[PDB]
């Protein structure tokens, strides 16, 4: 009886387990966009994803990570309100059982079809490991998935899910480039936070963009046949992956534009 999704094992379950989950510096959280505060002293996000290098795709039971190789400064995220370098060791998603729902952090309450996160972990604290450890180990740039037209770059990761449909299974998945998942503007807002999954640890700063991306109807309906469950069990589709909103208690968050 291990923590899911379900009617049973849910996010209002998992404080059980985790008294974490009853913290100070929970996520996600509604963004109020009025009471965010424009801080002109922070800096341009910088993406640098030109040497990133994908290798795996894994289907871990409660999402699909795409993996990329961390062992050099390849794929890194600096600037914005982060203090030193931040690696790239993953990417996935969170998404709904139908358009209406399925990101974790919502907009004045509006919820996204979908929400991307790629995790990166600052390597001052050496690797993934540690750095959850730290207040400032990890920052997790959020993009927001609107159903629209189809985002060409996201298409490649759509057509290998039918080989990791169940809970442990994984493929080869190289030369991914995970710039073709940004948005246009890099415009952001900031805040301190945890994991949004069991240890649910309080170690992220996040960053989550303004600007949504759009994917095709088609796009997240292939998300939405994979499986939570292992091979030869019981079929649960894998869908309505997100956390919801959490208390702000004592945080501000703060916008890099006006
Ligand atoms: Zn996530």
């Amino acid at each position: 009886h291990h923590w899911g999704y379900g009617k049973h094992n849910g996010p209002e379950h998992w404080h059980k387990d985790f008294p974490i989950a009853k913290g100070e510096r929970q996520s996600p959280v509604d963004i109020d966009t009025h009471t965010a505060k424009y801080d002109p002293s922070l800096k341009p996000l910088s993406v640098s994803y030109d040497q990133a290098t994908s290798l795996r795709i894994l289907n871990n039971g409660h999402a699909f990570n795409v993996e990329f190789d961390d062992s050099q400064d390849k794929a890194v995220l600096k600037g914005g309100p982060l203090d030193g370098t931040y690696r790239l060791i993953q990417f996935h998603f969170h998404w709904g059982s139908l358009d209406g729902q399925g990101s974790e952090h919502t907009v004045d309450k509006k919820k996204y079809a979908a929400e991307l996160h790629l995790v990166h972990w600052n390597t001052k604290y050496g690797d993934f490991g540690k750095a959850v450890q730290q207040p400032d180990g990890l920052a997790v740039l959020g993009i927001f998935l609107k159903v629209g037209s189809a985002k060409p770059g996201l298409q490649k990761v759509v057509d290998v899910l039918d080989s990791i449909k169940t809970k442990g299974k994984s493929a080869d998945f190289t030369n991914f480039d995970p710039r073709g998942l940004l948005p246009e503007s890099l415009d952001y807002w900031t805040y301190p936070g945890s994991l949004t999954t069991p240890p649910l640890l309080e170690c992220v700063t996040w960053i989550v963009l303004k600007e949504p991306i759009s994917v095709s109807s088609e796009q997240v309906l292939k998300f939405r046949k994979l499986n939570f469950n292992g091979p030869g069990e019981p079929e649960e589709l894998m869908v309505d992956n997100w956390r919801p909103a959490q208390p702000l208690k004592n945080r501000q968050i703060k916008a890099s534009f006006k």
